[PDB]
């Protein structure tokens, strides 16, 4: 069984991985290093060998160019790689397919040859019961990527050709998502990339970009190395500066994902023709407005979107009502808002037409707004550990989890919990050593 959790994910996350020890740590060598001008990770690795040669007026081409550091080894740093390591990607990926109109995605990755996203977004998408997914990863040049086409070939991927610089090849054409990972793969240039791509973006699609905010510790860190390659410090920018240039291009941000460290994950949506949207309170407890909604959606002729908001209870059910709307016929103009408040001293906001907040969710035009202790945010699914939870017990006994086979014995716990010491015949017992015996054997190792 794939066995998941259903919690409330805001759609600003900032300091997401301040959790994790073993980031901290990679961060504090890569400063030390940095610091007047040590561990097994690339990139500590590549800043003290650029540190090594020179302790001052360091080459940029000895720096740029040394062993172990040639290979697209970057990626793998924890430090750079690690929101892809993290449920972010999964919550961003989750929001772009369920704002889809269909139940086929269409994805279309730039720069799969640095981005090698192509190995962890089909995974990702695994656990959808009927979503169909079309991948397809493309690349400035050829021989880039000609690498791993058994990776490439063990999932469903689709090569291409396209360099972001020139406008997108009609092949790849209107797309449901596209993914860049700017990160470690080179952008050309801001400008002229975002406006290629959004010109490739199908309408009411998403494009999701990963990249390292400038003016942040490791954005400067990274920044004085590679100083060599133009191209490279031409994607890391500022976070304001980031904001600024995608408006330019007309795309909006619905979502971002922000690392302690620096680190950000953007998740931009194409702006769609508008229309006049209809609302309707969900919130009598009569039911009466089943029949308002089924006037509504009877006449699949008009094209005006339905926003289904409720305001007045917090229990109300409009999430599941809307995800079960939508696969009905003319639901692709459902959409809903609902204030679910867990604190009764948290503020309920306004959601009066005029209220800026409405106006914020419409341009934002998502299916799902959940309103919960000042965020806004849907509800959405995450792959649990696997690790089986312990505990501290007095109680507990010696089973073999799996029959036959002895590596699976441990410890559980035992319902020896609940006893009563009154009892005479109950006697309960501490124990000390316990024996083992032919019998013992043979039922262990089944």
């Amino acid at each position: 069984p794939i066995l998941e959790k259903f919690c409330f994910t805001p759609h600003t996350e900032e300091g997401c991985l301040s959790e994790r020890a073993a980031l901290q740590e990679e961060l504090q060598l890569c400063k030390g290093l940095v610091q007047a001008l040590p561990s097994q990770q690339e990139l500590p690795r590549l800043l003290s060998a650029a540190c090594r040669l020179q302790l001052n007026g360091n080459l940029q081409l000895e720096l740029a160019q040394v062993l172990a550091q040639e290979r697209p080894k970057l990626p793998e740093d924890p430090l750079l790689s690690g929101l892809l390591d993290s449920p972010a990607l999964k919550a961003c990926l989750d929001t772009a397919v369920e704002n889809m109109p269909s139940l086929k995605m269409k994805v279309v990755e730039v720069l799969a040859g640095h981005g090698h996203l192509y190995s962890r977004i089909p995974g990702l998408l695994s656990p959808h019961p009927l979503l169909q997914l079309s991948y397809t990863a493309t690349d400035r040049h050829p021989q880039a990527l000609e690498a791993a086409q058994a990776e490439l070939q063990q999932h469903d991927v689709a090569q291409g050709q396209w360099d972001p610089a020139d406008p997108a090849p009609s092949a790849l054409g209107s797309a449901d998502l596209l993914v860049c990972n700017c990160a470690v793969a080179a952008l050309g240039d801001p400008a002229s990339a975002l406006s290629n791509m959004v010109a490739a973006l199908r309408e009411g699609g998403f494009l999701l970009l990963h990249t390292l905010l400038r003016g942040h510790p490791l954005g400067d860190i990274v920044a004085f190395l590679t100083s060599t390659e133009p191209q490279y410090g031409q994607g890391i920018l500022s976070q304001d500066a980031w904001e600024s240039l995608f408006s330019r291009v007309s795309l909006r941000l619905v979502g971002l994902k922000k690392s302690f460290y620096g680190s950000t994950l953007f998740l931009c949506r194409r702006p769609t023709p508008q229309d006049s949207p209809i609302f309707l309170p969900v919130d009598d407890t009569s039911f009466r407005w089943v029949e308002s909604l089924k006037g509504i959606l009877a006449d699949e002729d008009s094209s005006r979107p339905v926003w289904l908001k409720a305001i007045n209870c917090a229990t109300s059910g409009v999430v599941g009502l809307v995800n079960c709307l939508r696969r009905e016929p003319g639901g692709n103009r459902l959409r809903c808002v609902l204030l679910s408040n867990l604190s009764s001293t948290s503020h309920v906001p306004e959601v009066d037409p005029g209220s800026a907040e409405l106006q914020k969710v419409l341009q934002g035009d998502l299916v799902m707004n959940v309103y919960r202790d000042g965020a806004w945010g849907a509800f959405r699914h995450f792959l649990l550990e696997e690790d089986k939870p312990e505990e501290p017990t007095a109680h507990a006994f010696v089973s073999t989890l799996t029959r036959g086979d002895l590596s699976s014995i441990r410890w559980v716990c035992s319902s020896l919990r609940h006893a009563q010491p009154t009892c005479p015949g109950a006697q309960l017992c501490t124990v000390y050593y316990a024996s083992l015996n032919f019998r013992d054997i043979m039922l262990a190792t089944g």
